[PDB]
């Protein structure tokens, strides 16, 4: 059983009907009591309580509940009192009701329900509103989208069993030629393969595709379809592979940032409460490093909150090892990171017809005088590669006998100046400066230290070292030594050597590495007391092993000690040490995703971490910023463009957009 709401307690409907009637007596009502009663009884039990409440007081419990309760709490409670099928039927009903259509709700349900759930959905809709749900959906939908919904609606997907190795091989071929191999995608073929084959088969097919092709099936889909249809197809894919991970995602997006998408929050927490909430919880904590529970807590309030938390659970015997579903998703994130062929692309490309003489002039004319023309500067610099900017710098000083850097630092100011000068600096020097500004001054800007050092490559590090010695007349190691100390200094200096192995995998050694990991974390038995960590062995592995090899270690680690390394590190480790290793891990797992996260974080909450924003935007400008934006939009349901637009203003907002890739 993977449902959160315990499979029944040992009740009697009559005692609850009396307890609930009681809670609703007098002025007001005992919300805590109603909440505690209804959220600790399974749905079946709740149907009986309804039956009892009816025979004892001759009334409708739900009606009485709608009377005493209001708002989110009302909705949620009542939502919990209706049978699953009747539940889905009103969500779809309401999704279709009104002029606007909630396509997100439609997708989530039609993409996640099994053949049987589908049948009971249709049947309940027929009884509740006395109407055909298929005609209603066709009446509110259009195109390939409506086609796929209608197919999913039939509830006739092949059963899981007879695995035709050959048919799997065939569907991979058909899917590859219907997509990757042509401009656009054969929608029809995808609607047929993904809508009829069993979930079992489709999984086997997605794996063969990823292995046979250098990419996941989704990579061939994303950006090759259009509108709601793309979103829909992407959702059946995620559901086939893992519906619990899908809901884990939908849950995260409903609480993204300012505000909540309550209705969705209600739909999921309730509908999945007796199916796979526990699985959802596990996956959620592996992809968001923050309880489903914690986020439900910090984004809701009152008895409404109370209930949601109940429907989830968030302390049932601490963390504990993975269950099948989550272990697969975890294992697969690594597999993917390990074998996927990905094109790393930046957003700033060399300008064509590049004329340094023309730019150098324009830049000067834009500054020459009392005023100062920001647009010319911003528009020129942001749209010119770094290599091209150095040329402009040489040409500028040759034409006017004055340094372009010095003039710019004079004509512009604020966040813009930090961003413009930043672009103007050669890469190895820019990071050297940032490293310099994280140690220079009182205290240490740890975050910026980890970011740079757990992220840059050997070639980049060797360069940063020289760039550093040349600009500040000192080595990077020693500069590190002064500003920091303890374990943090050690890991920071190891990484900064830029000697990390660049060699291939190696199974045997991976298992040995993971073993020390298992030890570093798992410390039960008599040494139950957290004996912290196990030697410098762990640090050497995370700091000096090759990325391809680490992905192996982390994969074997999961096979072995049933946890994910990132999880356990947060366990036995803390502060700058915990954070340094986690950054390392995330860097090898999905570097682009790591920068996306940091961006989200820098504009999340109260104000803006203007420094982190530009550091990333500048240094990733010509590497993987496009990949970054792809990840960003995927995980945060919002484009990088929109985020920047709502967190910054002025010319800074101007220069930032001009640097950022194509909206999204
Ligand atoms: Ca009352
Ligand atoms: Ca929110
Ligand atoms: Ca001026
Ligand atoms: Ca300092
Ligand atoms: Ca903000």
């Amino acid at each position: 059983y993977r449902g959160s709401i315990h499979d029944f307690p040992g009740f009697d409907p009559n005692q609850d009907a009396e307890a609930l009637y009681t809670a609703m007596k007098g002025f007001g009502s005992d919300k805590e009591a109603i909440l505690d009663i209804i959220t600790s009884r399974s749905n079946r039990q709740r149907q009986e309580v309804c039956q009892s409440y009816k025979s004892l007081y001759g009334k409708d419990l739900i009606a009485d509940l709608k009377y005493e309760l209001t708002g989110k709490f009302e909705r949620l409670i009542v939502g919990l009192m209706r049978p699953p099928a009747y539940c889905d039927a009103k969500e779809i009903k309401d999704a279709i009701s009104g002029i606007g259509t909630d396509e997100k709700c439609l997708i989530e349900i039609l993409a996640s329900r099994t053949n049987e759930q589908m049948h009971q959905l249709v049947a309940a809709y027929k009884d509740a509103y006395e109407r055909d749900l298929e005609a209603d959906i066709i009446g509110d939908t259009s195109g390939h989208f409506q086609k796929m919904l209608v197919v999913l609606l039939q509830g006739t997907r092949e059963e899981d069993d007879v695995v035709s190795e050959d048919l799997v091989q065939q569907d991979v071929q058909d899917l590859y030629e219907a997509g990757e191999l042509k401009w656009g995608t054969d929608e029809a073929q995808f609607i047929y393969i993904l809508g009829n084959r069993s979930k079992q088969h489709l999984r086997l097919v997605f794996d063969e595709y990823l292995k046979t092709t250098g990419k996941p099936i989704e990579a061939s889909i994303r950006g090759e379809l259009s509108g709601d249809f793309e979103k829909l197809m992407l959702a059946v894919v995620k559901c086939i592979r893992s519906t619990p991970e899908y809901f884990a995602e939908r849950l995260f997006k409903a609480m993204k940032g300012l505000g909540t998408r309550d209705n969705t929050l209600i739909r999921i927490m309730v509908s999945r409460s007796e199916l796979d909430m526990l699985d959802i919880r596990e996956i959620f904590r592996t992809k968001y490093e923050k309880s489903l529970y914690s986020m439900i807590k910090n984004d809701t309030s009152g008895e409404y909150k109370k209930t949601l938390l109940k429907l989830s659970g968030g302390d049932d015997d601490a963390a504990g090892q993975f269950f099948p579903e989550a272990a697969q998703v975890a294992y697969q994130m690594w597999e993917l990171s390990a074998v996927a062929r990905v094109e790393l692309k930046g957003d700033v490309r060399p300008a064509n017809d590049f004329n340094p003489d023309a730019d150098a002039k324009a830049l000067r004319k834009a500054m020459k005088g009392l005023g100062t023309d920001e647009d010319t500067i911003i528009d020129i610099i942001t749209h010119r590669s770094n290599v091209q900017r150095q040329q402009i710098r040489q040409t500028f000083k040759s034409h006017f006998g004055r340094d372009l850097m010095t003039d710019l630092k004079s004509e512009i100011s604020g966040d813009l100046a930090r961003l413009i000068l930043g672009l103007m600096m050669p890469p190895a020097h820019y990071d050297a400066k940032q490293l310099k500004k994280a140690m220079e001054g009182a205290g240490t800007d740890e975050k910026a230290l980890i970011e740079i050092l757990a992220t840059r490559t050997n070639a980049e590090i060797r360069a940063i070292n020289e760039a550093y010695k040349e600009d500040y007349h000192k080595s990077l190691e020693d500069a590190l030594s002064s500003d920091t100390s303890g374990h943090f200094r050690r890991i920071l200096i190891s990484l900064a050597t830029g000697h990390r192995e660049e060699g291939g995998e190696n199974l045997d050694q991976a298992r040995e590495d993971a073993q020390v990991a298992a030890e570093i974390l798992e410390i039960a038995d008599t040494p139950s007391g957290d004996k912290t960590s196990l030697e410098t062995r762990f640090m050497t592995i995370l700091c000096t092993r090759s990325y391809p090899h680490l992905r192996r270690v982390f994969q074997e680690f999961i096979k072995m000690t049933n946890y994910d390394v990132e999880h356990t590190i947060k366990k036995e480790m803390s502060g700058d040490v915990r954070d340094a290793f986690v950054a390392i891990v995330q860097s090898v797992k999905n570097k682009p995703l790591f920068f996306a996260d940091k961006l989200y974080k820098s504009m999340k909450g109260a104000g803006t971490d203007d420094k982190t924003l530009t550091r990333i935007m500048v240094s990733r400008s010509e590497i993987d910023l496009l990949n970054i934006r792809r990840e960003f939009i995927e995980k945060y349901d919002k484009s990088l463009h929109q985020a920047i637009e709502g967190d910054t203003s002025g010319d800074f907002l101007k220069a930032l957009l001009a640097l950022c890739g194509g909206e999204d």
